[PDB]
């Protein structure tokens, strides 16, 4: 009836609550206190955060709700344009790029990307094989080396060579700093003052860097004529069956920037959290390592063998359950409608799906919801509708889901085949928030099982 709402700060409404280093975790705590739905107001805007499967299953009804761009996504659109993740469903370029790119992201496409994924995965294993006795691994940093290199190579046949360096690539410097400006711009009480003029000049400089670098990648490929098995070739050559049109070079650039963001720390976060949960749950690690040793019987894994890593796949889903690295998505009501028989919404009203809190709904998962139990995922039919949404919803779901899960299953399987792991610091989980999530400072030691490649 009277929708719950967290504490307000006069004319700033709830905005100061997101002036925090960990806003998603702060919102999760508000959900703990207020329940399945709460209103969140800022100057000139309002949304409603949903946390229960009961309400989110209705929000996922595409006849009633469509994808909205959150304030964060609207700011990211300043450098991802009408790429797939920041276009509205009704923009011509969304359905056009969706139709063109779907065959590039299917399981059949993964068979083609597999060899390049193995290339990078072997580089990761060789790095760890070559560490000296007393040394340790910085898990998120090395996982980000893996995922960035993989999307660079599979995306446009470019070698970031992240395992050869510590200084970030110039593109990544600007990309990370652009995303940082989005974070700072959100939790600005007075974001219009001229005190942020430098931040805005730097922001425009970083957009130009990303545009210039990707634009020349596209120009270089058209000039060379090479037809590699990557996303850029498919975008240069594909035609939308509906309109009959190809993507233009500007939109191709937006897609590439989008893929680079998604394949960076959003994807590496899944691997980082998965390894964290494995080392914190030794019986689960042992079961996953037993599968890896049984299935990965060749020096280089095949595509088919990765598909046979069923338990590793469940490990990844359970890591996505507890700490999904794209932690929210936004919706708007297409028409007047009533949520859950109790909350009337008007056309245009916005919703936020708080994914980590949805995934803690005890009415779905039981009381042991904080425990890491991959066996929860043995049967998708036993999971209620819309209870598990780490890849979003409907036609606006993650197009990269098969790509992320294939590269994650491949390298996690290889990690489990080749090394025993030690939580040598008894690492205390500390989740750093950018626009994604990562276990900050997570370190392990890896002792080789001395299995050759
Ligand atoms: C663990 C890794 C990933 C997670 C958790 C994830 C999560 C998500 C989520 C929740 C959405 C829906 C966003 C919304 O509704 O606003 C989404 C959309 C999208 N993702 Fe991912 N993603 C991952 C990896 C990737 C990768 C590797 C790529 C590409 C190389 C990618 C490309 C996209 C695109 C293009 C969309 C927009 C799809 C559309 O609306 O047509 N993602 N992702
Ligand atoms: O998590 C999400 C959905 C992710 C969509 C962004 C692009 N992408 C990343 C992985 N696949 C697609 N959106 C957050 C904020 C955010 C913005 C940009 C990047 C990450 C996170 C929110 O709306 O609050």
């Amino acid at each position: 009836k009277e929708m719950p709402q967290p504490k307000t700060f006069g004319e700033l409404k709830n905005l100061p609550l997101l002036n925090t280093d960990k806003p998603v975790q702060a919102l999760m705590k508000i959900a703990d206190e207020l329940g399945e739905i709460f209103k969140f107001e800022a100057p000139g805007r309002v949304t409603r955060y949903l946390s229960s499967q009961r309400l989110i299953k209705e929000a996922c009804d595409e006849s009633r709700f469509d994808k909205n761009l959150s304030q964060a996504l609207k700011f990211v659109r300043d450098f991802t344009g009408d790429g797939l993740a920041t276009s509205w469903t009704h923009e011509k370029n969304w359905k056009k790029a969706h139709n063109i790119l779907l065959p590039s992201f299917s399981q059949q496409a993964m068979k083609g990307y597999h060899a390049m994924m193995v290339d990078i995965a072997v580089q990761l294993v060789q790095k760890w094989e070559r560490l000296n006795a007393d040394e340790h691994i910085e898990v998120p940093e090395d996982m980000t080396r893996l995922t960035l290199d993989t999307i660079g190579l599979c995306g446009f046949n470019y070698r970031f060579n992240s395992f050869y360096r510590d200084q970030p690539h110039p593109f990544i410097t600007s990309m990370v700093r652009a995303l940082d400006e989005v974070m700072n711009k959100l939790q600005r009480a007075n974001p219009d003052d001229p005190a942020y003029d430098e931040n805005k000049r730097q922001f425009q400089e970083d957009i130009k860097v990303m545009n210039d670098l990707v634009d020349k990648i596209i120009a270089d490929r058209k000039a060379s004529g090479e037809q590699s098995d990557d996303l850029l070739t498919h975008m240069l050559n594909g035609k939308d069956p509906e309109t009959g049109e190809p993507l233009d070079d500007e939109n191709i650039r937006y897609q590439i920037i989008t893929f680079l963001i998604a394949g960076h720390e959003i994807t590496s976060g899944l691997l980082s959290f998965a390894l964290y949960f494995l080392v914190k749950n030794p019986h689960v690690l042992q079961k996953a390592a037993e599968e890896a040793a049984r299935v990965l019987v060749d020096p280089v894994p095949s595509y088919k063998q990765v598909k046979q890593l069923k338990y590793v796949g469940m490990v990844l889903n359970e890591a996505l359950r507890l700490w999904p690295t794209a932690p929210a998505f936004s919706l708007y009501a297409k028409e007047d409608t009533v949520l859950g028989g109790e909350y009337p919404l008007e056309k245009g009203d916005e919703l936020m799906v708080l994914i980590p809190q949805l995934h803690r709904d005890k009415t779905i998962w039981g009381d042991d919801v904080e425990e890491f139990r991959p066996e929860r995922f043995e049967n998708p039919s036993a999971i209620p509708q819309h209870a598990f949404k780490p890849f979003g919803n409907g036609q606006r779901a993650c197009i990269g889901q098969q790509f992320a899960l294939h590269e994650a299953t491949l390298v996690l399987g290889m990690m489990l085949k080749h090394f025993d792991f030690e939580d040598h610091t008894n690492y205390e989980l500390d989740i750093k928030e950018t626009l994604t999530l990562k276990p900050e400072g997570f370190v392990v030691k890896a002792k080789s099982k001395k299995i050759p490649l």
